[PDB]
Formats: structure tokens, sequence, C-alpha cells
């Protein structure tokens, strides 16, 4: 059954929803028929579902606009990622470069030579209307966050075929980039109307409930995904358990339980770190550990959900 | 000798060069002991005054702080290049992406790094260095060029082994970012002190004269190099003569005969760039006209201090 962490204490239910979960999932299945990025119709279905119900805690202040051009975001993001970015890495990672290599050229603007993957045209558009409702610094944050994201991802798969060749501290330092957190919190600041300037940035406050959430997420996902994807066969996946395991030896139990024990012991400081940033006069400080309270409650809704 | 580009109609000589030479490359000889970077003492001399110099060319007007900060990202560049990049690692692209990863880590942020290589320590520094210095959006833009060349060297590495599986359209869009020409001019802005706004960079004017600019540098330095690149011993290299000799057949020399006239062709286009892009303007636009310009003739001047 695997020991799972139990956030009753930090982040407890209920869970802040916003009331435009169900017209996204319908706009959302809008702009999918005029690009197709699902390979099937339940994945697509379970997919937009999902998004939308996750995206309606991720920011429940929303804007329902606002939210389905996010969920837009998270969307491609997460089908980029189960598209050209998984599998066993048979064949090898090249066929995940050149995809996101292409995307590179997006991001640097100037519309680059035509690709016959539909995922450059569609992140092209989601710039654009990114790129209009946010400011200029807020836009290029966003932007980065991408960048960023398609390096780990292609890091991961470089990775894939041995697992244990990676250092726990190094995968505790890639997985925030490939639990997309970095984009949603960036994301969040333009649809929540907020900016920090850089001196706010680098406050330890910031910095540290920051990491503390971005543990939180991708541990999370990890283990709320480890059952899921070695009983696919192909295995023991690049996440946390894994590594945990090769470390100390004993059990996957075992690894289970530290990890899980990891988890609480990360949310309790992430909660700490939301009420120690909340007590900030400044609204950007005090918008900014709201914002990744609802990301973080979002986060762990999904597991459930 | 193989046919190279004549650019006296487009780029003629003298090319402006500030004082500064002479004390940037002392300050990077001084530098590089305090970090040794290149893995050769001879390969640091030669690459240290070509970078001096040059320098002193892309930037005549700066100060000699803003321009040795340049000149030391460039080096810091081009030495992780030949390190880890373009072939040369021992162990892959995957140890390439090791490298590259770890340098994305310090551009997202975060502290002072404890690794076992010395390139994600040094870039700290000067992206600090460069932070001081800049805008935030100025900032940021130069760390997205730098993002941006590291998957393309990426790429690369994934494509050395069969250069011609490679699309000549593909190449012509990714080689940009590995000669690095959005870092050298994300790294004008700030030390010249403009900025254009993200509609400016939309003009068809900006666009099209960043374009000629980013063919010639990447397409010039494809020329220079092959054959060196040539003789270690490997395939032919992943650049524009490979490229158009495989699209065409016939021989290197008419591949190198239709390069230099596309470089040609480039410089009358860059030309005519920057000619129009002067005409009064916005005072960033003709500030950016001017600095494309000088880049321009220290990626030309480049191959003639040879």
């Amino acid at each position: 059954m695997l020991p799972l962490p139990d956030f009753t204490a930090t982040f407890p239910e209920p869970f802040p929803a916003g009331p435009h979960s169900e017209r996204t999932e319908h706009r959302l299945l809008d702009w999918l028929e005029e690009h197709p990025l699902l390979p099937s119709a339940k994945a697509k279905a379970v997919l937009v579902n999902i998004t939308s119900h996750g995206a309606s805690r991720t920011f429940p202040t929303a804007d329902a606009d606002d939210l389905l051009l996010f969920a837009e975001l998270l969307l491609w993001l997460t089908a980029f990622d189960d598209v050209h970015a998984e599998g066993n890495g048979v064949g090898g990672p090249a066929a995940l470069v050149d995809r996101a290599s292409e995307l590179m050229l997006v991001l640097a603007g100037g519309n680059p030579p035509r690709a016959m993957s539909p995922f450059p045209a569609v992140l092209h558009d989601l710039l654009a209307r990114f790129r209009a409702r946010a400011s200029a610094a807020a836009y290029h944050r966003l932007a980065a966050s991408l960048r960023d994201t398609l390096m780990a991802l292609v890091w991961e798969a470089h990775h894939v075929a041995k697992p244990e060749g990676v250092a726990l501290a190094t995968y505790l330092a890639m997985r925030p980039h490939t639990v997309f957190i970095k984009t949603i919190t960036a994301a969040g600041e333009i649809l929540l109307g907020y900016e920090l300037t850089d001196t706010q940035r680098a406050l330890a406050a910031v910095r540290n409930l920051e990491t503390a959430v971005a543990n939180l997420a991708g541990w999370i996902n990890d283990l709320a995904s480890y059952e899921r994807e070695m009983q696919r066969g192909r295995g023991q996946p690049l996440s946390l358990p894994t590594l945990l395991h090769a470390r100390h030896g004993g059990t996957i139990e075992e690894a289970f339980t530290r990890a899980s024990s990891m988890c609480e012991n990360e949310a309790a400081v992430a909660r700490r770190g939301i009420t120690h940033l909340a007590h900030a006069s400044p609204n950007a400080l005090t918008a900014h550990a709201r914002a990744l309270e609802d990301i973080t409650r979002s986060f762990i809704w999904h597991t459930s959900h």
C-alpha cells in the first residue's frame, strides 16, 4: 500500500476553489480542437478535467479568462512532458532535445522555422497572451522558468536509463523545475496582479518558503506516482523513493516512510514560512505568501483527486 | 587557400578600437590564474589576446571595468564551449547536459555553488556583477541568452556525429545561439546603457538587422574554423560549408565559394539595416544600430587578427 504523508496539520482541508471549474473545462476542450496535443481522447478528457478543477484550487480568486490562460499553459506543459519526455528512454534523449530546441527558438522570439510538432505554435500564442497581460519583467521571469524546465526535462532524460547514477542533492535541486512549480508561481504573479522586486526575491524569508514549497510539490508528486509508474513495467523511476533506496538500502517501503517524513517536515517549514511572510507589511510579500499557500494546497489536492 | 568573403563594400576598415586592450589582457590573465578554466597555457595566451583586443572593437566606447566584465563572460563562455561542448567531451552529451544543468541552476538564482567544475562559481560571480550593472529587464535578457545558448550547445552535441542529418534551415536558426551573438548583444545593451522596449524589438527593421548580423557572425566563424576542426580527426564539422557541401555536392571549395557569397549578401543586408535604423528615430533604435555595427566589425576583425 506504501505509506503516504499526511498534510492535515499543515495544509488542512477544505481547500478554497474558484467557481470557474466547469466553464474552464469546456473552453479548454474548445481550444484543443484547433491544436491537438494529446494522442487519445480519454487522455484528453481526464487531463482537461483535472487541470480545470486543479486550476480552480491553484488560483481560486482567479478570473475566468485568466484561469483558462493558466490552465492552457499548465496543460501544454503537462502534455509536452507526457508526449516527448517519458518512456523508458529507449532510443535516448536526442528526440526530446530536438523538441526542446524548437521551443527555445520560440522563447527566444523572432518566428523560428516551422515545426511539424504542434507544441511550438501553441507556446508561441500562450507567450503572446501572457506577454500582453503581464508586466515586462513578469513576462521574462515566466519565460525563464519555462527555459529552465526544458533543460531539467532534458537532464532527466539523460538519466532515466540509470536513475541510480543521480546524486540525491542534484535531484532535489532539479526536481522543482520538472514539477513546473516555478512556472506556476511566475504565472501566479501575473494573474494575481502582484510582483516582487529583486531585493524582495533575495529575502531569506521568500527564498526559504519557495524552497520548501518546491520540495513539497516535487516530492508528493514522486510519492503519488511511484506505484503507478513502477507497475508500468520498465524500471525504478527517477524519483525521491528510488534515490533514498539506493542511499540507505532497506526496502522500498522504508524509503517511502522517510520520504513521507521528509514531506511532513517540509510541509511544516512551508507553513511557518507562510505565517512569517503573511505578517509582512508590504502587500506584495503578503500576497506572495498567500499565493504560494494556494498553489501548495492544490498540489496536495491533485494527490487526492 | 579556400575562397573567403570580402566585406570592403559593406564593413570597410579601419575598425575603431578602445584604449583598454592591453589592460584587459593583463587583468584577464590575472583572473584566470585565480580560476583556471583553460587546460593549456599557450591556449590560454592566444585566447586571452584575441578576446581582449576584440572586445575593444566590439565596444570601443566602454570603460575598462565594463569591458573586462564582458571579456570575462565571453572567455568564460568560450572556455566552457571548448571543454565540454562541440564534441570535445568524454562521456558524450550527457556530461555536457550535466554541466549545462548546473549552470541553469546558477541562472535560476540560488546561492554560490559548491561544484567540482569551476564554471558554476565563476558564472555566479559574473552574473552578480552584471546584475548590479544593469536594469532588471536587461539582466534577465542577458540571462535568457545564456540559457538559450546552453540548450543550443546540447542540441549541437547530439548532431556532431552525423552533421548531414541536420536540415540547413534548422542549423541557420540554431547557429546564432552557439556563436554567442545574443549574449554579446545583451551585454552590449547593459554596458552601453540603452534598452529597447519589447515593441521596438519586434520591429521588422530591428529583427532583420539582428538576423543578418547573427548569420554573418556564425558563418564567418564556420569558415575561419573549418580547416581546424577538419583536421582533429573526426568527420566534417557541424557548420555552414559542411551542410552546403552535402546539399549541393561538388567540392568543399565550391561550398566555400557559395558560403562567401552568402556572407557578402548578408553583409549588404546588415549595412542597409544599419543605414535604415540610423535615421533619427528613438534614441534606443539608433544606439542599437551603432552597437550592432561595431559588434559586426569585431567579428570581421577577429578573422583578420591572424
